[PDB]
C-alpha cells in the first residue's frame, strides 16, 4: 500500500518536480526515493549544497524546487540553504525528517529538535506533517506561499512514522502558478501615471532593474521601453544580462565596492547628473542601496514592486507603484506613448577606466589580478557559448564583486551569486544548479579559496554527476574579504582572524575525481579554460591572486 | 576608547576563555580580536568545526567555552554547532554578527536573518545586544544559563555598530560556576532512602551511567560504590571509561545496534537476569532508552539526574531522585553501608563475542571489517598514551556503533562521540577540541567517508594548528548506516540515495597538508597508526571497508 | 468508554485538584464536568476571574490548581490570569479548547489562534494535545514545571474532537507524584556562599531580612523568625510576604513600597534603610518591585542573595553573596554556621512607626469624602474583631489606594495580606477574595478595591453571591483612575481627564443588582457598622466608600527607573 511517502513525491511530480536535492537520514526507513516514476534523488556531500542547488534550478526554470535533510543536525544544515533561498527570493520546497509523532520532544529525544520554530522565521510556510493523508495539501500550500512575492522557501518537518504510513491515504489539480502571485495595490495606475509625469520633466533619468523584474516576464518590455526613449539600464547583481552585452543603455551592474576597485569615482559617474530613479522590481535584499544612487544632485524616484514598501525608514520614494512589474511596464508605455527620447548622460570614462581594468596586461610577481581572471573567462565564455548563452558563476569573497563589474552576462541570470544572504561555499551548488538548468551552455565557476574550501567537498558531486563546470579558484591563502574589513575598521589586520596555510586545490579536485591544473598567467588561464570548456568533463583551475588593496576608497560600505 | 568588542572579549576572559573557536565576517571592521591579552582566535574552514570544537573543549574542561560568526549565513551554519551544544549538554557561548541595529529587517536586509528567533528553540539563552556597555550582563546571563542543567549553549546577536561602540563603557567578580548549577527536588534524600531499600532487596542490581555523572564529578565515588557492593557498572556512548578497560565491573556500554552488530543477543546477556536498574544521571538524549534495557524479568528503576523528568510518556522511574549526581551518591554511601556486597550477573558470553570480533585474524576479499580497524587503534592507543590516558573520537554512522562497542577508554570522556545531536562530520571539530584540552596526550579519529568529507576541509585547520590527531577514514563509498535504514525498511536498498564514486583520501589529506598513507589490513594499519602516533605532526590513514550487515538483527532499533 | 475528557479530569485529580474555575464554550460536546467523582467546576463570568482565583488558591494551598477557557477568545481572556500566574509565580495548570485537530488553521478557521504560540512566552510549559491517551503525561509535565521555581502556569490547548476521544484510553494511572513543594536549582558550593554570608554577618552592625514570597512557598516562615528572633535582626518584607511576622512583633518592620515616601510625606526609606550595613534579601525576586533602588540610602551596605534560582537580572542586582539554593535549606544551614553568634542591636525606626500610626488615627473629617487610611483603619479594627489571632485575609485590587494597603493593612498570617505584586492587572480584587476564601473556608475575607479596578471586572459579583463567599468587599471611589492621574502629574504637572476620568458609579446599586446586598459609608463610624454588619452577614456585602487622594506628584522619585 502507497504511503505518505509516495503521495509526497506524487504530489511533488504533479507540481513540475523532478529531481530532489539532499541527503537522507535514517528516514530512509521510511523513504526509498524510487516511488515515483520521473522524479530523482540527487545526492550531495552536505544539505547547503542540496538546499542551494534547489534555490537555482527555481531561479533559472521559475519552477518550484525540493530539497531534503534528515532530522535535527540535518535540517539546521539544510537551514544555510534555506536561507540563501529566503534572502535571494527562490520558490523552494524544503522538506526535513523529524522523530516519530509520538516520541517528539525537542533538546531531550535524541536528534530532536524544534524544527518548524527553528525555521519559521527564514520561511514563506512551515508546518509539522501530523495526518499522513494531508501531505498533498501540505505540499499545496507549501507551492502556494513559496509563489507569492517576495517568493521564498517552504518548509515541511515529516515525522518518521508519519512518511511511512498508509493511514488515510487511497489528485486534484495542482495549479502551480505559472509566474509568482503578487500584491496590487488600488490606484496603482494612478500612481504608474504620477510617474510618467515626473519621466516627461526628468532629463536624465535612469532605469535600476532588480531580478523581479525577470521574473515577472518584464525583461522584452523593459528593453523597448529603454530603447524607445533612450533611458541607460542599471542593474542589481543577478540582473545583469537584461541587455546584451554591449548595448549602448547597458550601463552595468553597481556594487557599493566599485569606486574602492576602480580607483575611480565610478558611483559619482553613474548617478551624479541623474535626476530621475526607477527602481523596476526593487528589492532591498539584492544589496542595491538608495545610498548608492544618492550622489550628486537631488533625485526623484518611482518604486515599482509587486510587494509592499518593507522599509520605509530607508527608503521612501516620490512615487510608490505597488503592482506586476510586466504590468506597469505596459501601462507606462501607454502613458509615455508621445514621449521624446531622452539625452542620455555620459560615462564614457568609467567605461574606459573598467575597459583598462580588464585589457591590463601587467605581470604581477605575486600572482594574477582578479580583473584579468575574469577577462580571460569572458574571453573563452564568448568563444564557447552560443549567442545569448552561458552562465558564470560566483561564490562570495572580494573577487564577487570583480565578477559584478567585470563579468559577461549575455541573458538574464548569465551572471549568478547570492545577493541577498551571500553565503561562503556558494559557487559549487550555484554551478550544479545552473549546469542542469541550462545542460547545453558552458557553466564557469569563480571562487575563492576561503570561500570554495567552506564547500569545496560537493567537488566529488560534480564528478559523480558529471557536470561540465569549469571552475577557477583564485588563492591568497585568506579570507581576503575580512582582511579588507580589518583595514577599514582599525587601519592594520590580525592574522589569527583572516590567514589560512595553503591549500592545494588542484591535488583536491583530482582527490574528488575532477581533473585540474594550476595557471599562473594570462597565457596559462586561457589555454586551461579552452581545454576545460572542450573537455566534457568537470575541471579545476587554481590561479594564486593577490589583491593589495586601499581600505580608505571604500566609504560606499557604510551603513 | 574600548568599544563593546573589548568589553566582550574581556568579561569572557573573566570566565576563563582563552580562545574563540569561528569565522569572522564583515563584523571585523569593529572587532580585530587581538584587543584583550590571553584570548586568541582560532580560525575554522566552516563554522560547523568553530561551534563543536568549543563544545568539546567545555565537556572535557568543564568551563564554558566561546565559537564565533557572522550575521546571516555565518548564524545558522554556526547553529549545527548549537545544535550540536544543546543536545549533548555542554556549556558553550555562541556569538553571531548581526545588521547594524537601525538597519534590523529581517529577510529585507541584505543577511539579516531573524537570529534569536532562530536559534531560542536549540539553545539555553538568546538574545540581541541593544545598548553597548550592556554585554558585561549579557555574557554574565548567557554563562548563567550555560552552566545550568541541562548544560547547553547561549547565544548573544551582536549588531555590527553596537559591537563597535564605546557608547556608556568607561569590572564586578564574574563568579564561573566551577560545576553546573543543577535542580534539586525537596525530599530527595527520601527517595534516595527508597532506592537503598531496593537495592537491599535487589538480587543483581546495575548501574547505568550516563555523561551528567562524570560533570556531577562523580566517577571516583561511582566506582568506590560499585567496587564495595559488587555492582556491575553499564555505560551509554561517552561514559566509557567511568571504570579502566579490564575492570571486573566494567560491564561495557549500551547501543541499540548491539545485537544487529554483534548477530548476538547482547541486549538479553546484558540486562536479562537484571531487577534493578538505577540510571545514574540519565537523559534520554543519549538514546539509552528504557526499551534497551527492557529484556528478561521485571524490574524496578531508580532515575537519578539534576534536572526534572523530561519524558514521563517514555520513562516513569519506581524512584526518581532530583539532585546533583555527587550529593546522591554521597548520601546513598550512608545508606548503603551496612550492606552486604551482591553476586553480580554473568555476561562472559558477551565479553567473549564482542574479543572474538576485535580478534578476528581474517583477510577479508573486500574491506577491513571495522572491529578490526578499531582492535588496530586499541593496541596502538595503549602504547601511545600513558595509564588513563588518551582519546579516540568517533564521527558518526555505522561504524560508530562498534566504536561504542569496541573502542578503548581508559579514562572519562576517553572515547568521545555525538551522543545527543550525532551529526555526520563532528569528527574534526571534536578531536581539535580534545587534541586542545589534553596537549601530552594521543588523539585518534575514528570516521566514515559520508560523514568526513561532509567536514573534510577543516584537514586544513589541523594543519594549521599543527595537532599531532591521527585520523583514520573508513571508506566504503556510502552512507553506510543510511543503506541499512533503506534495508530495514524496504528490503532492499536505492543507491541514488546512499552512493558515492571514490574520493582519495589520501590525496586529500595531502592537498591539506597531512600526510598520509592508505592501509588495507591489520599489518597495515598497525603500521601507519605506529607512524602517525610517533609522527609528531598530524596524520590520515584511508581504510577500505565493507559491512556485510544483516537487517533482520536491528529490532531494537524500532521499540 | 471514557474520552479523554475524563483522563484529563482524573489526572488533575490525581495532583490533589479538586476545582476548575473557567468559562466552557463549545468543547462541552466533549467535556461535561461530571466524568469524574471530587472535581467540580467553578463557572466564572470572565475568563481573567477563573485564571487569577485559580492562581490565588494555588498560593495560599501550595499546591498546584486548574482553570479552563474556550478556543480563541477564551484563551486569549484566560491569558491575563495566566501573565498573573507567571508574574506573580503560582502553580496553575491553565486549559484552553482548540478548533478541531484536522481543522486548525490560525487565523483562518472561525475562532483559531496559535494559542501555544501565544501564551508560550508567558508560561512554564505549553503544548497542544496530539494524540488522545497522552493528556495523562502531559497533565504530569505541566505540573512539573508549574512546580519548578519560579513557580508559574502550564497550558494546555485541546482540540475538541480529541477531548472527546476515546482513541488509546484504556481505563490504571501511574503515580501522580507532584513535588511536595517547589522544586529549585541549586548551586555546587552554596554552603560555602552561606558561609561567606555569615562572615558579613558577624561583622555587620544594623543587618536586615528583606523577605519575599519565595520564603513562604519554601516552607521558611517558622525559621526565619527563629533566626531573626534569636539574633535581633529586623524582618522587612514586600507586598504579599507581610505577616512573616505577627502584628505587634517588634522585629516587623513592615513592608516597603516605592510609593511610601510620596505617600506619607516622610523619609520612609532612608529611616528604614540609612544605617543598615548588610541586605539580606532572603528569596529575592525582582518581579515583586522591592527594587535595589529602593534599600540603597544612607551607608554603602553588602548584600546577600538568596533564591532557588540563577540571578536573572544582574544589570540590576549584583549581590556581594549570592546562594542558589531551597530557602529553607539555606535558613538551616544559616544556623548551624551561626549559632555562636549573639544577638545585634537594631536600628530604630520609631520615628516611622509614629507616622504610619498617625496615618491609621487620623481624626479629621474631610469635606471631599474618606481618606483611603481612614478606610483601612477601620477594615484593620473590625478584622481583628472577626478573625481568631493568627487568621483573616484583606485582599486589595490595583490602584493608588493598593500602596496604602501595602502601608497599612493587617496582616497576621502569610498571606494575610493579598494583592497582586507582579501582574498587577486591576480587576485582581473579585477573583483574589474567592480564591483567599474558599482556601481559608472559615476565616473572614475582606476587599479592598478602587473604581477603576473593581468596575474592571465587577460581574464577577454575581459569582460571589451564587457560591455564596461571604466576602466583604469596601470599593474607595473618586470617580477616577487615580493611579493614573498621579503619573500624569510626575511627568507632565498638570491632569488630561478624558484619559483618566469616569462618570459616576453607583456600586451600592451594582452589588444589589447581582445579588450582593449593600450600603454606601462616609465616615469612621458609618464604615465601622457597616463593615460589622457584612462580617457578621453569612453572605457576601459590599461598602461603597466616596474617597479623594490630595496627592502630591513632586513626592515621588522613589518610583523612578
Ligand atoms: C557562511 C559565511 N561565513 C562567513 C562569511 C564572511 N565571508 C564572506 S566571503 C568570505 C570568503 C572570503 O575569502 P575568499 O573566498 O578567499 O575570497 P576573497 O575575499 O579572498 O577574495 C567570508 C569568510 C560568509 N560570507 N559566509
Ligand atoms: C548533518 C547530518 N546529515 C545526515 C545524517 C545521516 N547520517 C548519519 S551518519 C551519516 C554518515 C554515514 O556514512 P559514513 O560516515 O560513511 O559511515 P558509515 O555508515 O558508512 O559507516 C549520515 C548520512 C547525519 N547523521 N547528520
Ligand atoms: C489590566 C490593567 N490595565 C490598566 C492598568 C493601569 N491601572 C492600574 S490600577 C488602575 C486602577 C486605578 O484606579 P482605581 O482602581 O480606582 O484606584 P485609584 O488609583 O483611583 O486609587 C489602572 C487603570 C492596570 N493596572 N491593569
Ligand atoms: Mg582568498
Ligand atoms: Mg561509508
Ligand atoms: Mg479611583
Amino acid at each position: 500500500k502507497p504511503t505518505a511517502a509516495h503521495a509526497l513525491l506524487s504530489r511533488l511530480r504533479d507540481h513540475g518536480v523532478g529531481k530532489v536535492f539532499g541527503v537522507v537520514g535514517r528516514e530512509a526507513a521510511s523513504i526509498l526515493f524510487d516511488e515515483v516514476e520521473g522524479i530523482d534523488f540527487v545526492l550531495t556531500r552536505h544539505e547547503f549544497t542540496a538546499g542551494v542547488a534547489a534555490d537555482v534550478l527555481a531561479r533559472i526554470t521559475g519552477r518550484p524546487q525540493a530539497c531534503w535533510a534528515t532530522l535535527g543536525p540535518g535540517m539546521t544544515n539544510l537551514s544555510t540553504g534555506i536561507a540563501t533561498s529566503v534572502l535571494d527570493r527562490s520558490p523552494v520546497i524544503a522538506l526535513a525528517a523529524q522523530s516519530e509523532s509520538h516520541d517528539i520532544f525537542p533538546n531531550d529525544t535524541h536528534q530532536c529538535l524544534d524544527s518548524v520554530a527553528i525555521v519559521a522565521p527564514m520561511s514563506k510556510y512551515a508546518v509539522e506533517l501530523q495526518r499522513p493523508h494531508e501531505i498533498t495539501d501540505l505540499v499545496d500550500s507549501a507551492v502556494n506561499a513559496a509563489m507569492t512575492e517576495p517568493v521564498g522557501p517552504s518548509f515541511i518537518s515529516l515525522p518518521v512514522d508519519l512518511l511511512g504510513s498508509s493511514e488515510g491515504i487511497d489528485n486534484p489539480p495542482a495549479n502551480t502558478p505559472a509566474k509568482p502571485v503578487g500584491v496590487v495595490a488600488d490606484g496603482w495606475q494612478k500612481a504608474a501615471d504620477q510617474a510618467a509625469a515626473l519621466l516627461a520633466e526628468a532629463k536624465h533619468p535612469v532605469l535600476v532593474v532588480g531580478a523581479a523584474a525577470i521574473r515577472s516576464g518584464a525583461v522584452p518590455a523593459i528593453r523597448a521601453l529603454a530603447e524607445r526613449l533612450n533611458i541607460p539600464v542599471i542593474t542589481t547583481y543577478i540582473a545583469k544580462g537584461v541587455l546584451p552585452v554591449g548595448h549602448e543603455l547597458n550601463y552595468g551592474a553597481v556594487t557599493g565596492y566599485m569606486d574602492g576597485i576602480l580607483n575611480f569615482p565610478a558611483l559619482q559617474t553613474m548617478f551624479a547628473p541623474v535626476d530621475l530613479v526607477l527602481t523596476v522590481g526593487y528589492d532591498y535584499a539584492e544589496d542595491l542601496r538608495p545610498s548608492m544612487w544618492q550622489k550628486g544632485i537631488e533625485k526623484k524616484t518611482v518604486r515599482i514592486s509587486p510587494t509592499v514598501n518593507p522599509i520605509p525608514r530607508v527608503y521612501r520614494p516620490d512615487v510608490d507603484v505597488v503592482t506586476d512589474v510586466l504590468a506597469f511596464v505596459e501601462h507606462f508605455e501607454t502613458a509615455t506613448a508621445s514621449f521624446g527620447a531622452k539625452q542620455r548622460h555620459d560615462i564614457e570614462p568609467l567605461r574606459a577606466r573598467i575597459a583598462e581594468f580588464l585589457a591590463d596586461p601587467e605581470t604581477y610577481e605575486d600572482g594574477m589580478r582578479v580583473h584579468q581572471v575574469i577577462d580571460s573567462m569572458n574571453t573563452v565564455m564568448e568563444e564557447a557559448a552560443e549567442p545569448g548563452e552561458g552562465t558564470i558563476v560566483s561564490d562570495i569573497g572580494f573577487f564577487r564583486h570583480y565578477g559584478v563589474l567585470f563579468a559577461r552576462a549575455d541573458q538574464p541570470f548569465g551572471f549568478l551569486t547570492s545577493a541577498g544572504c551571500s553565503s561562503f561555499g556558494y559557487g559549487i551548488p550555484a554551478a550544479i544548479g545552473a549546469q542542469m538548468a541550462r545542460p547545453d551552455q558552458p557553466t564557469f565557476l569563480i571562487a575563492g579559496d576561503g570561500g570554495f574550501h567552506s564547500n569545496s567537498s560537493d567537488l566529488e558531486t560534480i564528478a559523480r554527476l558529471n557536470l561540465p563546470i569549469v571552475t577557477v579558484v583564485v588563492n591568497n591563502d585568506t579570507n581576503g574579504l575580512i582582511e579588507l574589513y580589518q583595514n577599514i575598521g582599525h587601519h592594520r589586520s590580525h592574522d589569527p582572524a583572516v590567514k589560512f596555510g595553503g591549500v592545494d586545490f588542484v591535488a583536491l579536485a583530482e582527490a574528488n575525481g575532477v581533473d585540474a591544473t594550476r595557471a599562473t598567467n594570462r597565457e596559462e588561464l586561457l589555454a586551461a579554460l579552452r581545454k576545460g570548456a572542450e573537455l566534457g568533463r568537470p575541471f579545476l583551475i587554481e590561479v594564486p591572486v593577490n589583491y593589495d588593496f586601499q581600505p580608505g576608497g571604500f566609504g560606499a560600505l557604510s551603513i
